[PDB]
């Protein structure tokens, strides 16, 4: 389930979806709207992404 299924699966765009399928919606400009719309979709799917991702510290 690629990042453009779901972005048409949820209703958003390529980069919008990618917000929601890392758990970043917050960070751009997603902060619920979207959250609930393509995060019901990414986790439905169980898309995730791949290892090795910068945060090292993570506070």
């Amino acid at each position: 389930m690629k990042l453009d299924e779901i972005a048409r699966l949820a209703g958003v765009s390529r980069t919008t979806a990618s917000y929601v399928i890392n758990g970043k919606a917050k960070q751009y400009r997603v902060s619920d709207k979207t959250v609930e719309k393509v995060m019901a979709v990414v986790r439905e799917h169980n898309y995730h992404p791949n290892a090795v991702a910068a945060g090292l510290r993570l506070q």
